[PDB]
């Protein structure tokens, strides 16, 4: 008694697609950008293609199949979905390419240019591909900056579903075992007891946010993984940004309490945002949105 | 019986001025970018400060004082004009900022965001400052897209008066000597006779319309200035450029006409080029205002 997953997995061909320039290089292989051209079409749609570093290891490869499984499995204007698969020498993933990158490295590099009501927005987009990723009953466990990406700078979605896992009808929480996740965006009780939930995923979401509100600083700057359990089992919490009024930064404090349940619904916090996206200005002094006696040549009039 | 030049002529502390960058150094000596602050006031004027090579030649301290005189003579808002001179060891001639440089170096470095309706209205206001100067009485002598500064996009002044020369009421030529004067720029009838009229500035007005249409080509880019003179004789002009609807090119050849009194006169170029400027796409083709099969991926659905 559990709906059936009638998801489509394309298997592309090697030949419909050609691969451009290299986009980065990490532990997860290499993903490229390119330009997949079905055969029959009068189409030419660009691609981001990732693939685990040439050789096979056999619990990766497993590994890049379920995450196949997950984004083969997701559909949503506000989250990244399975183009196809290619079956290559090692097994290749095909997406949608989000030609601005991953978020995190956007906010740093236009800081001088990002008004609030695009911070904002960013804030109600990344709640409802959350929100939508609830009602599929997926709890996607790494949820920063960094893995959301941008298709245009007012259009953001969710991606990179590595740790995702998917919950049954009769069941609330997600037990890990090996561990490895990002530390300094888990909630409290994942990291002291592994236990992972959609409100363990709303404290990532509001780590997330003090991100971009911060214009991508790095949370905890100074302090090595091993503290974070302490500092928070104390009541210590990220700093409120300087942009940010207390409305917002409350938000963020009340994704970070120690109850989870207490913490706010992703439905709830779609209509939080959205009020304050209408009025960006009374919830982030941001001074655009080294002289103030400088006057112009042809306003200086010969005294 | 002619009209006494009241023009003030400012002179300046060096203590009141702040050299901050070199802005550049050809064989005109150096301009600066400063920071002008009169001592009384609460103003900071940027500025940019001209001084020859730090030698003293006792023919080129002579012209600077000559360019002063023009430029402190000269009033409208599309012709840039002296603030005053500091008295150093050289004679600095100190004016407003330009901060966007010189026109032709901009068209070069943003052909692919120029519109129609920027290039247009630039010639209106280039036409309007050489109005003012034929007003003045002032030849030009040196009308290029190289001596067009830039304030803002949106905003251009003629400069550069180090050729000038003052016309007496009873006087309609100006007739050289030495010569050295750019011959691609000029006037047949210059080249020929050493004979400078305000008509004569209007042909360099052409070649300076030319200029920005092609987005900063080189008139005659192969030609040696020698071969210039035979060229112009037999019949030959600048080509059309490819934006150029032929009303536009019309104008240009107009301005290289043999007759210099059937060239037109730059307050008919005002309203030619305004009238122009209110319908910009009906004058110039420009594609903007490599594939055209591109879908993005979230409009190509799973067939
Ligand atoms: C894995 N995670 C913990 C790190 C996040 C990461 O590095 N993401 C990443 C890395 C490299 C490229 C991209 C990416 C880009 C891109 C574009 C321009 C500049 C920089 C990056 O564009 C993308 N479009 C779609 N997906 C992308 N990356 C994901 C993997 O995170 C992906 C690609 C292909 C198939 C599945 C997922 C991308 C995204
Ligand atoms: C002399 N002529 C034949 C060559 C044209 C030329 O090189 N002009 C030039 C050279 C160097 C600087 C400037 C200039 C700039 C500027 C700003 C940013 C980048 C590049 C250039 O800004 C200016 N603002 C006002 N005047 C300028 N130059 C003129 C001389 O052409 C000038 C400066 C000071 C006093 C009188 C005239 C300028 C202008």
């Amino acid at each position: 008694g559990e709906a059936p997953n009638q998801a489509l997995l394309r298997i592309l061909k090697e030949t419909e697609f050609k691969k451009i320039k290299v986009l980065g290089s990490g532990a997860f292989g290499t993903v490229y950008k390119g330009l997949w051209i079905p055969e029959g079409e009068k189409v030419k749609i660009p691609v981001a293609i990732k693939e685990l570093r040439e050789a096979t290891s056999p619990k990766a490869n497993k590994e890049i199949l379920d995450e196949a499984y997950v984004m083969a499995s997701v559909d949503n204007p506000h989250v990244c979905r399975l183009l196809g698969i290619c079956l290559t020498s090692t097994v290749q993933l095909i997406t949608q390419l989000m030609p601005f990158g991953c978020l995190l490295d956007y906010v740093r590099e236009h800081k001088d240019n990002i008004g609030s009501q695009y911070l904002l927005n960013w804030c109600v987009q990344i709640a409802k591909g959350m929100n939508y990723l609830e009602d599929r009953r997926l709890v996607h466990r790494d949820l920063a900056a960094r893995n959301v990406l941008v298709k245009t700078p007012q259009h953001v979605k969710i991606t990179d579903f590595g740790l995702a896992k998917l919950l049954g009808a009769e069941e609330k929480e997600y037990h890990a075992e090996g561990g490895k996740v990002p530390i300094k965006w888990m909630a409290l009780e994942s990291i002291l007891h592994r236990i992972y939930t959609h409100q363990s995923d709303v404290w990532s979401y509001g780590v997330t946010v003090w991100e971009l509100m911060t214009f991508g600083s790095k949370p905890y700057d100074g302090i090595p993984a091993s503290e974070i359990s302490s500092i928070l089992e104390k009541g210590e919490r990220l700093p409120q940004p300087p942009i940010c009024t207390i409305d917002v930064y409350m938000i963020m404090v009340k994704c970070w309490m120690i109850d989870a349940d207490s913490r706010p619904k992703f439905r709830e916090l779609i209509i939080e945002f959205s009020k304050m996206a209408r009025d960006p200005q009374r919830y982030l002094v941001i001074q655009g949105d080294d002289m103030d006696d400088v006057v112009d040549a042809d306003e200086y009039l010969i005294p």
